[PDB]
């Protein structure tokens, strides 16, 4: 939640309100909102 959108908004996050100029990128970010699945860490 911080104002600072650069470049064209090709893919925006319909959860927090972020923007990504790469479909894949956006998907990688949305992971924070959803439950991921990987190795144990932290
Ligand atoms: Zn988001």
């Amino acid at each position: 939640g911080s104002s600072g959108s650069s470049g064209e908004k090709l893919h925006e996050c319909n959860n927090c309100g972020k923007a990504f100029s790469f479909k894949s990128q956006l998907i990688i970010h949305q992971r924070i909102h959803t439950g991921e699945s990987g190795p144990s860490s932290g």
